[PDB]
């Protein structure tokens, strides 16, 4: 039993809700919140910009030190950093950005990072400003993640479409 509330159950392990991931994280304080990161951990917009703003830029400060030490992530890769005031940990995961011409097959690799964590709050990878089809992202999520994932879909209109089209 966990403290996530109001989710629709899609499969044995995937749950979905129309919600703002920032406000959800602040309420639940999950062990792991997933960020929709880029390889440089430049949290400008989308989910990343919103999470960083909620940390008063502490996420960006920590991220800049991470990059200075380690260099960029790989597309499809991830790193674990602090969750600041939002969660114990933040798993920064880089899904392909279609608006940069990145390979969509890497979306499965991106979701595989979730399997290293027993429970996560997460967005649909590569959705929103990353330019992928959210229905496809949800399909890859369900077919790749085996751990317990609580998906927050910000757009209510998008949430309703995701539920009604789910196979
Ligand atoms: O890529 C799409 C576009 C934005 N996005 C989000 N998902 C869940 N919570 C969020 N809060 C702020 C943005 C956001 C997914």
């Amino acid at each position: 039993v966990n403290s996530f509330s109001g989710y629709l159950k899609l499969t044995d392990n995937v749950y979905i809700k129309n919600a703002d991931i920032v406000e959800e994280a602040k309420k639940v304080k999950p062990t792991v919140v997933v960020n929709a990161a880029n390889v440089y951990l430049k949290h400008g917009g989308g989910v990343a910009g919103a999470l960083n703003k909620a940390t008063n830029n502490a996420m960006q400060v920590e991220s800049d030190d991470y990059i200075a030490t380690n260099g960029p992530l790989k597309v499809g890769g991830s790193c674990v950093l602090s969750g600041h005031n939002l969660a114990k940990h933040c798993l920064h995961v880089v899904g392909p950005n279609v608006n940069k011409g990145e390979d969509i097959q890497l979306l499965k690799s991106a979701y595989e990072n979730f399997n290293q964590h027993e429970v996560l709050l997460a967005p649909l990878l590569s959705a929103g400003i990353f330019g992928a089809d959210p229905i496809h992202s949800l399909r890859v999520c369900v077919d790749t993640v085996r751990t317990n994932v609580y998906l927050a879909v910000f757009d209510k209109n998008l949430y309703d479409k995701l539920v009604s089209s789910f196979l």
